């Protein structure tokens, strides 16, 4: 679409300095042509142009004191991107790499993901360039308290609901909540455990298998990372028939053919993550396997690719070693783990099925929105499916075949456009 | 525990002038040793020391006019003791004996009781030294309105929820609610009927019977008082097999061996309470029985003791006439109806089972938190049980045998400590 | 007055456990007979009965962490006693001796003092049993922050204005203000330097001298304590003709006949107070004078008594050594530095003039309400006078002669009664 | 200072993408060494590190409809940088070049300028990349209304006060105020006329003249631009003895030796600015003078340089044509009209006097804070002077000679550090 292509171009220019954000926009909008074309009324109200600008952005100074009485100051963020369908919802990420571009891309992704759950929740994202690593508990508490001393005013039950994410575990949330309860004095219930993510991902794969008249039973899966997201996958994979043979880190990745399918193998994933060493080989040391120093696991022969580590983890080169291994299933679980070039390439590859992280990892937020153990697994499992089927049906309707990527975008977007169109020119 | 023993000592000193409150603290904490010992991290964050101080206390002047245009001024209270697990919840008591020590002890008890229901509700208590007795309805209205003209600002749906209690019946609540609706203009639904209390108490006794391989069928029960709490007990007891033979007042108590088990006998309990005469013998006059002028019913031979009147209703002497009648079941239903000395003594007595009011009378708040007739009786019945079983399991785990007193304390406390520990140093 | 005498009696009973408060009430009300007698309409609306109950009381838990990561928990208070004439105004006191009785007595005094300034400000008082002594600056900051994290909600520009007092210096105020600015985000200007107090006191003495056709020139003055209040007095006294010869501490007091009238002698008062040693003799060591170990300076021969240390510093015995030295001028500067028995005695002594702390030390709040250097000294000086003259005129009108004590009470009270009478039965 | 040099370096890195902001920081901090060195306690509390991060930043989507029903969407900003001394205060700039870096640099400058006025006002800045040029009045109204529909919540009387600036004239302010009054329903008085700026600038020059034992009488002044800022200067200059000979635009600049000193010459400045043509030569056409196409007026021989147009209007090359004309007076009036290299160079030039825009143009905000005609000119004139003298005295104290640049920085900074130090670690 010319409207679509323009806006993209405009964003590229305007936010050249926020690459992650630009990347995300291209990808999503690029998939939107067909729809925009059938909705000429969108351009009339500059819909795309409004969508790409967060409704509201908050950056704030977060000064705090360490255990030695030394003062540190970090930056806090809260990006309330789109609330067309409901109160903003999104996690907080505490990592030294966090900035506006990153919060913006996540926030943007979050509104689409939130749109797909069928739950009426908008998208937001927050965080800080603060690094919980190396910090005392007391120090996290103090930081969290400082962080919430400002944030509290921008959020609230039917306004903005924060949740957990990278750097923000139950502990951080507990510390922030206490500060919130102390200030506002209201204290609702939980200002917002990843096996849901991991599980939902696998539950999605099933729907894929089935659509493909296929089976998970006896499949080799390559994971990236060894964090909560891989672990929850490996677990479910192992329990469902398949088995993981790869985990990667910043020091390379390891190959395990027996599969990471044993109560003990997996529990090590917990040990390594809680060991703050951030080194995959510790595993190579543990279970006496082969570890490949400073390498990416995408040259391994596998039935399925399931990247659960970091962004742009898969560029073009890596995608060439993949299609060159005739892997039929590339499944994003971590946010943008593939360069937009890489992906297109794959989307381009005819025998393979590609799934988008925004759909695939919508497991966590689902549950969250859900506030027993199996009234759960049940719904997560089920909704994960409807999400798969919905995306599939949509791509088709628009004559794209089995494009799970576009489909996801079209479905989530469709829910938003309608809302914004009904609500008029205000936001 | 030395930590435990210290704090107790500190409280004793500090609040020497608030005896009821001191009493309650000793009792609860005294039961907490074993746990504290396994949680050395508690002392590190002065947990006990924070717990014994209400988060926030409010006293206020309540000036009002009587039917003769004469002005009276009373004191209002709202003790928001602990909100670790959820919005404060607690009733209001209107009695001329009310003061801070009393609101404090109730508020403190209330957070433990509230903790045991499994409901996420904190503990609070409010009231006034105002005496509804002798007052016109109009006069209660006016007082209630004056009372709420201040309170409204400290409470609210997800902040603090008041309920009914001694002196505060549906009428008072209705009058306060109207004032609230008129001021805030919000008007939620019910700023907060004791047969639940009475019923739950009996439902607890059952769980006890069962644990004891025993039966309620054909048991003699001694009640104290003839208020809503005794009545609801007698009713259920009578309906369940047992029968009441005692009711007490400020003028003594009466003995009825036929049992207070007839539609008519019981309904008199309603008549006497609504007659404002506050004299048990009116009953002795009614059903031609023996009334004992200026005596406490604890010298009677009975299967069960169920004190439903006032606090420290059972000291040491009384406990000596009891163990000396080999009563196996002493069941507190009214708040602290036993001196801490008395109780210990009993707890000390090997054949008897002792139940704590905080667990036993958790019937009312349960229901409240519940906002048909039997979806109710059902849950109340059930939860009452889980409460019994939980307390039992806990005492055991800690090697105390069947100590329903400690068990209650340990369970309620355990839910609170965790919360406070998760929320950090703020409150 | 029978109304007056009753209420007093009622208060005595009711608040037996808050002695300081009882004391203050007796004193003030005891002076009010004549007025009450001419205002029978007061009793009709239970005026006295409302007055003795603070409009609103707030106690709160203040948990904080020390430099060693150890957690401490103290109690915060804010007594908003009377706001008939304007927003509450009052300081905060941080001392380990602080409790409700004390905040209550100060709060009560504060509304009378505030009434006398002609400024439209009500009376309040706050504080904590927290002891800044021995604490690091960081530790005060942290405590102050915790303290304000709760207080902020009860105060505000045209609601309640806190100021400084014992334990609360510019530093504490600065720390609290920053926390306030950070939370509410409003940040007005100064949530509230004692030479004003000290100065005003001396300025009052002048009006007294003049009324007495007397002179300050060449007078011996006995001070108690060596804090900001004595210092500011000594300074002005020294500059005005007189000279201080006594300072007292917890270890006794010292006699200096040359007078504490030298740039250097006085500056030591600053040194001793900033030395946290709390020992008057350090002065005895410094300027080689006589110090009397464990004694009260009231046996010294002096023209004027000016107690600037602590409460009930002067009981009956001490008053007997005083009248027995024929001192014509007893001037309270510190709050209730005399037992009610002592004072009456003195009030009883025919040649002497007695001034009440509430009038005498109204110097500080005046200035405060004032938000150059001499537009100041000017007004303080002047108003101090009008206060003296007003009290004098009032006592007379009521046929009490030159009773500066009663007069103060009558004037301050008169301003309040009128207001409360105009505003009706609400507070 | 090593602390100073570090932070600068850190900022350079971190905000490489916000050049204007980096520039401003270097300049200001670079002047701060001496002070920081005498205040080692600053580093202890990471003062510089907190200062460079705005307390709070707000970006927002501003969708609006044009006269043709076409929808446009712009970005709104409000940077509440520092409120140490008082409520934020700052204008709004509506220009298509506006972004975060720019709002940030202005906001940062604004807190120093605001600090120098002696008024207790913090610094903020807001705006939008919206371009009032070419827009209908109705269209500005609609945009302003949309803009305020979000902003209203972040501002308020004693919170944040917006004022006028580039793109925001009385009309915009009026339109925003009406929207504010309509929403909040409060409607204070003026959510915030440049001859004050212009005048104050000249009033500052006088203080400079005097310090230099010099006279404005018969001086040639080179202005840049022909906007409100030049006009107000020319006017006062013309009235005070001097005369303008240059005005510049985007198309070059013109030379007028008769001087722009006639009621009519000047009034044309109004005509050209209101003609939206943005072409200086229109003037060259009008008064038949020489206009230099695509040139900067800094090669002209003049007594004084007074840049009133745009930022970095004077780089190094331009500064070389200036010192090479031995101009003794370089006076910044527009914000950063000189590259940091240029300036240093000049600061480096021994015979010349350099004045900083932050001091020089503090005329407007002064007045603003002032809410007749000459109670005004009076104070503006006077304060402008004290500002000059203060900066001078400061530079000296620190042994810098007559460095009006550093001096300004030191004075404004000094007021802020103290405040932040008193308020503790919160912001």
């Amino acid at each position: 679409s010319k409207y679509v292509d323009r806006v993209i171009a405009e964003v590229e220019k305007k936010y050249a300095d926020e690459p992650e954000f630009v990347q995300t926009v291209e990808e999503v909008l690029s998939s939107l042509g067909p729809v925009v074309d059938a909705h000429p009324e969108y351009e009339e109200v500059a819909l795309l142009e409004r969508m790409v600008i967060p409704e509201r952005v908050i950056e704030f100074r977060v000064p705090w004191e360490d255990d030695n009485g030394k003062v540190h100051v970090n930056t806090g963020y809260r990006v309330q991107f789109n609330g067309a369908i409901g109160p903003y919802l999104g996690g907080l990420r505490f990592a030294p790499s966090v900035n506006l571009s990153i919060m913006k891309f996540l926030g943007f992704e979050q509104a689409f993901k939130d749109s797909l759950t069928t739950l009426p929740m908008g998208g937001a994202k927050g965080g800080s360039d603060f690094d919980p690593n190396g910090k005392s508990d007391r120090e996290v508490m103090r930081f969290c308290q400082a962080f919430m001393t400002e944030l509290y005013r921008h959020i609230g039950p039917d306004i903005d609901v924060p949740a957990g994410d990278l750097g923000v575990g139950a502990r951080e949330i507990g510390y922030m909540y206490g500060q919130y309860r102390k200030i506002v004095g209201g204290f609702y219930n939980g200002v917002l455990r990843p096996e849901a993510t991991g599980y939902g991902s696998v539950y999605y794969v099933e729907a894929v298998m089935k659509h493909e008249n296929d089976t998970l039973v006896g499949k080799t899966v390559a994971l990236a990372g060894f964090g909560n997201v891989a672990w929850g996958a490996a677990k479910k994979l192992a329990e469902l028939g398949a088995k993981a043979v790869t985990l990667s880190g910043p020091d390379g990745y390891i190959y395990d053919p027996e599969g990471i399918t044993t109560e003990e193998k997996i529990n090590y994933m917990l040990e390594m993550r809680a060991s703050g060493r951030n080194k995959v080989q510790d595993y190579a040391d543990k279970f006496g396997v082969q570890f490949f120093p400073g390498e990416k696991p995408w040259g391994q022969k596998v039935d399925i690719i399931m990247p659960c580590a970091t962004q742009n983890d898969v560029d073009l080169e890596q995608a060439k070693k993949i299609v060159a291994n005739n892997v039929k299933y590339y499944i994003e679980v971590a946010n943008m783990p593939t360069t937009n070039e890489a992906l297109r390439f794959l989307m381009q590859q005819p025998n393979m099925v590609v799934a988008p992280s925004k759909a695939v990892n919508a497991g966590g937020v689902l549950v969250v929105g859900f506030e027993t153990a199996e009234e759960v697994d049940s719904k997560l499992h089920q909704v994960m499916t409807d999400i798969h089927d919905g995306s599939a049906a949509a791509a088709e309707r628009y004559g794209l075949g089995y494009n799970l990527v576009a489909g996801a975008n079209i479905v989530g977007f469709q829910k938003i456009a309608d809302a914004m169109m009904a609500q008029g020119i205000a936001w």
